[PDB]
């Protein structure tokens, strides 16, 4: 038959529709429902209805499990060419198992059997009888001849579309009816219709149909929310655009999206919201690209052409012949046309030709999304409240059934009351609290722009014990910046000196603007490296069509004849004219340029290594008086020094005040970074990650043998380390210095006993790579800490996957998104644009906005949340605790109330539980977090004793009032509501226990707002406050006698009074006693900070 070959599947069977008929549940019954029908022609009805139940649940069977769905709906069979579904066995580490369609189509007069497991292309080869993933020519070992003698496709490329497929991006979205099925699943929702179900047996039609509509369209509005949230935002911004391509010996222009390998494109300069479209290879020309995205480093690299590398005995490496490779998802901001003719002729544009060697989902950013999304992977504390009612449930069930079958009462009469109590254990309006409360969160979140696909992690954010951060394009810009001149001084009264902008002395501004490469053409722009561009605009500098620049504000200048940069002996050239004399510019690398000039300065190589040392790119630029066409080394022999240029990417105005705000509130945050050591050292410690000396792990050498080295940002301490014999000394390493591993210490030390030890003490990783990032979270996790991801990028994908709360950074400013709110209004009545990528297709949150003060209003949120989430446990609890005995022991007594009563009380009570949720946060941040889950000694203690307060002054109270009335034996359970004293002497005190309930337990300052601020439950609470102490001292008689109140005696309203003020201040006073001695609301163990 059919078998697989991938890494991806480990076994595969084949599978054929079977009928409606030869269904494993239909034909054994047959014979069950004609017994049945045979024996029937009272007790005999429960077998028909549980036929049918079983009946119903075969049916049903197959649909949790796709094994047994295959077991049951289809038969294995051994034929390739008549199964119409295989069955997929995954591997452990990839997904999970599932059920694709086989198709089939006939091109060429040969039809061809293929499918698509998870993205991953699947075809039909006779040959060896088995479905086989495309292997493209780059992974097998390539003779660099075979890439440097292509000439593009010729003829009908019919064969190669179904081989290799359309270069598409497409990620699925989940369908209304899964999600929907994810969400019936809950234990609230299964309890709720089975209570309704429960009460439909005997009550009306209307009611149970009336609260399962309402049941049903809350979670119809929750995943349409939840829908609508992920079709916005899973999704990577991909648009195609016109690029030339080489096809039947002619430039003739294609989409992106109809591009194979060994397909000849020509790339030019990448405008705005725009990358490569896939892994391409220089073949001729050069470029600058800009890794920032995918690789994660500030630098533009400098890629260059294959041509000049020997054709036959070579072969394409990626080791030496990295410098030639262009991903997918990577901005060009320069490129060069090809310098000499081929044998075909030069694009039309002015762009460089290349070599496609994978489309699709099969490239490196592609593979990235896919392994995310595919690839992919605790309810206990509801199960336990779920068991503790139940429990409680029964307890007052048993009693009541007892007591019943002794009174002499009827069978129906004790199951209806036992089905009303466990129908009445839960709150009528807790969906449309819980309903409520999600939107106010989601709505108040949502106004910094930050929207949520998984609204159950908002808890999560509570309790975060380890914030990780992301370097490049999160916490720093990812341009390089101008940021001013260094080192053009004599005095060395300061080595870190910038002159900022239009301080410099005449030479240098000559310098700065004669030595470039810009240039303007006929139609009006300019070309060239937008750094380049970028200084000479902030020196003030500007460049017409003719090589002459000029309008600087002092004068003019032109230049004669300019130079290359090439990528040996990187540096550059340029011969200039003024109008006093002639002079020529040269401007590179500093340490080329230190042995060109004659007078060495003295501040020359402490300059250069004080700045180079911390994430700076200097250029050290210098010139020489020419006197009146000539060779290169000429004009080079000897120099004179004029000044640095300096570029570092800028920190964002919300980074640091951030920070210092996260770790003034018993959080850690790290670090996790893909650039060099020195750029992650330097921001980390401006930041405020970081306070003392640091030490970095790296490799010790250059060749192998993994020695890893602790080598200070300076040539102070060397300390040496060995991964195979030391071991880490923490009494002399971790308390004297903060220690930065990077990637090549990290991937040297696995298995290691003290890797644990070692991330416990490590607030920056450098040089990571995009699959390290995921096990760094992992091993965060397993330890026991509560992590979060706030990134950007492509690399850190699985990253905010894994976490357990993830944030993507966009970009936009307030303004740039006001306008654009303002632009779509007015369009439905009658600054650039923000990129969807890749980090905000895995991660649940997205930032719109661009600034990092998202983090703690995700936390600020997460507080209130998890606080809200806990009071309305407790609150669930102590009520079902106060209605279970209410019910139990009460109803076995002669207790009956009216009508209004019950109604004004109902109505005011469910105005309080209904306003518990809306409530504010404090806008500050604070040390003591919120507590999680209800079961503890704190919670459990204050729950009980508050019961036992509320049973004592219950029965006192029914022991004074059977001390004034008679206690009447016999009692009976069908006489209606009459005026009598138990009544009233019940009612007040359960309307008091109904206020002390919420006032005591509501009240949590530190983490959000107080209760008075909160208006709806405080004039609740006042009102029924004050109906209680005018029912009780009777200080209106007309109020008293309006509501069915029986007149009271003096003592016994002196009694009443007494006891409720006596049970409100006693619950209060233990509920505070548990609170003070039994709290323990502690900040992590790597959450504090100790001075090094
Ligand atoms: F530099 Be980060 F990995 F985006
Ligand atoms: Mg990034």
């Amino acid at each position: 038959k059919s078998f697989v070959s991938s890494p991806i599947v480990r076994d595969s069977t084949l599978l054929v529709p079977k009928s409606l008929i030869a269904k494993p549940y239909v034909l054994p019954f047959f014979p069950l429902y004609a017994t049945f029908a045979q024996l029937y022609f009272e007790w005999t009805f429960v077998y028909l209805g549980t036929l049918v139940s079983l009946n119903i649940l075969v049916m049903l069977m197959p649909a949790w499990n796709v094994k047994i769905k295959a077991k049951f709906n289809y038969s294995t069979t051994k034929n390739v060419n008549e199964a119409t579904h295989i069955l997929i066995y995954t591997t452990p580490n990839n997904g999970s198992d599932g059920i694709v369609e086989i198709q089939r189509v006939t091109e060429a007069g040969s039809l061809q059997t293929f499918f698509q497991f998870q993205k991953k292309r699947f075809l039909w080869h006779e040959n060896e009888q088995v479905f086989s993933s495309p292997k493209f020519l780059v992974d097998e070992s390539p003779k660099i001849g075979d890439f440097q003698k292509c000439k593009g496709h010729s003829g009908d490329l019919t064969h190669l579309k179904r081989l290799y497929g359309e270069n598409s991006f497409d990620i699925p979205i989940p369908t209304f009816m899964e999600l929907f099925k994810e969400h019936a699943v809950a234990p609230l929702f299964v309890f709720q219709v089975f209570c309704v179900a429960l009460w439909l047996l005997d009550e009306f039609w209307y009611y149970s149909l009336f609260n399962l509509f309402m049941i049903i369209s809350m979670e119809a509005a929750a995943v349409f929310q939840r829908l609508t949230a992920l079709k916005e935002f899973r999704t990577m911004g991909i648009k195609p655009y016109t690029i030339n391509v080489f096809r039947n010996k002619k430039w003739v222009a294609l989409q992106t999206n109809e591009l194979l390998p060994m397909d000849l494109v020509s790339i030019t300069r990448t405008a705005e919201e725009s990358a490569i479209p896939c892994d391409l290879i220089l073949l001729d020309g050069s470029a600058i690209v800009n890794e920032a995205m995918l690789s994660g480093e500030s630098t533009p690299l400098l890629k260059e052409s294959i041509k000049l590398r020997p054709s036959e005995d070579n072969l394409q490496l990626d080791g030496v012949d990295k410098i030639a490779v262009l991903h997918g998802g990577t901005k060009a901001l320069q490129v060069t046309p090809p310098e000499h003719k081929s044998d075909i002729p030069p694009p039309p544009d002015g762009g460089a030709l290349a070599i496609v060697t994978k489309t699709g989902f099969e490239t490196s950013q592609g593979s990235l999304v896919r392994v995310m999304i595919y690839s992919a992977e605790d309810n206990k504390e509801a199960l336990m409240f779920i068991l503790f009612l139940l429990i409680f449930a029964v307890i007052a069930s048993w009693y009541v059934w007892v007591e019943g079958t002794k009174m002499g009462r009827i069978q129906s009469k004790l199951i209806l009351d036992c089905i009303l109590i466990i129908t009445s254990v839960v709150p009528p309006e807790l969906p449309m609290e819980l309903t409520m409360a999600v939107n106010s969160s989601l709505a108040a979140l949502a106004k910094f722009y930050v929207y949520c696909t998984e609204p159950f992690r908002i808890p999560f954010a509570g309790r975060i014990d380890v914030c990780c951060f992301d370097k490049t394009g999160t916490l720093t810009g990812e341009d390089l910046v101008f940021e001013g001149l260094a080192g053009i001084s004599a005095d060395s009264e300061n080595i870190r000196h910038l002159y900022s902008a239009a301080e410099a002395p005449e030479s240098t501004i000559l310098v700065i603007g004669a030595a470039h490469a810009l240039v303007k053409l006929e139609d009006g722009d300019i070309v060239g490296d937008p750094m380049e561009k970028a200084t000479l605009k902030a020196v003030g500098w500007a460049v017409e069509r003719k090589n002459s620049n000029y309008r600087e504000g002092t004068g003019k200048l032109d230049i004669i004849r300019r130079f290359q940069f090439s990528s040996a002996l990187k540096r550059s050239a340029s011969i200039a004219s003024h109008n006093d004399a002639l002079f020529a510019a040269v401007k590179g690398a500093p340490e080329t340029i230190r042995e060109r000039l004659s007078d060495i300065p003295k501040n020359y190589d402490e300059i250069y290594k004080s700045f180079t040392r911390s994430g700076s790119r200097v250029l050290a630029l210098a010139s020489k008086s020419l006197p009146k066409d000539l060779n290169r080394d000429d004009v080079e022999s000897e120099l004179t020094f004029n000044g640095f240029l300096i570029f570092h990417c800028p920190l964002k105005d919300d980074a640091i005040e951030t920070i210092k705000m996260l770790n003034e509130s018993s959080h850690r945050s790290i670090m996790i970074t893909g650039d060099n050591p020195l750029t992650a050292v330097h921001v980390a410690k401006e930041v405020g990650i970081v306070f003392g000396e640091t030490l970095i792990l790296d490799r010790a050498g250059k060749s192998d043998d993994n020695q890893l080295l602790f080598r200070d940002v300076e040539e102070t301490v060397s300390i040496p380390f060995d991964p195979s014999k030391d071991t880490f000394d923490h009494s002399k390493l971790f308390d004297r210095y903060d220690i930065a591993v990077t990637g090549y210490a990290l991937n040297a030390l696995e298995g290691h006993s003290q890797l644990r030890d070692l991330l416990r003490h490590t607030w920056v990783y450098a040089r990571v790579s995009p699959s390290q990032k995921e096990f760094l979270l992992n091993t965060l996790k397993d330890m026991g800490y509560q992590t979060l991801m706030c990134g950007d990028g492509t690399n850190d994908v699985g990253a905010l996957k894994q976490a357990h709360v993830g944030i993507a950074l966009l970009n936009g400013t307030e303004e740039g998104l006001k306008k654009l709110g303002e632009q779509r209004r007015l369009e439905g009545m009658k600054a650039p644009a923000l990129k969807l990528g890749d980090a905000s297709c895995a991660a649940p949150f997205t930032s719109k906005l661009a600034n990092v003060s998202a983090v703690t209003n995700i936390i600020r949120q997460g507080r209130c949340a998890l606080v809200n989430t806990i009071q309305m446990y407790k609150i669930l609890a102590l009520n079902c605790l106060i209605s279970a005995y209410s019910l139990s022991i009460i109803y076995m007594a002669g207790v009956k109330f009216g009508d209004g009563q019950a109604t004004v009380s109902g109505l005011l009570l469910s105005v309080c539980f209904l306003s518990i949720s809306r409530g504010k946060p404090l806008e500050k941040l604070s040390k003591q977090r919120p507590q999680s889950g209800i079961f503890n000694v704190y919670i459990m203690g204050s729950i009980l004793s508050q019961f036992a307060v509320h049973i004592a002054t219950l029965v006192y109270i029914t022991t004074e009032i059977y001390k004034l009335e008679p206690r009447e034996p016999q009692v009976d359970l069908e006489k209606e509501f009459a005026p009598s004293l138990l009544n009233t002497g019940i009612f007040i005190i359960q309307l008091v226990q109904q206020v002390s309930t919420f006032a005591v337990n509501y009240q949590g300052e530190p983490f959000r707002e107080n209760i008075r601020s909160n208006k709806g439950m405080y004039y609740g609470l006042l009102g029924v406050t004050g109906l209680a102490l005018a029912s009780a001292t009777e200080f209106l008689p007309e109020l008293n006698e309006a509501m069915k109140f029986v007149p009271m005696t003096d003592d016994f309203k002196i009694k009443l009074t007494l006891t409720l003020l006596l049970d409100f201040f006693g619950s209060w006073g233990v509920e505070h006693f548990f609170k003070f001695f039994f709290m323990d609301d502690k900040p992590s163990d790597i959450s504090v900070q100790q001075v090094k």
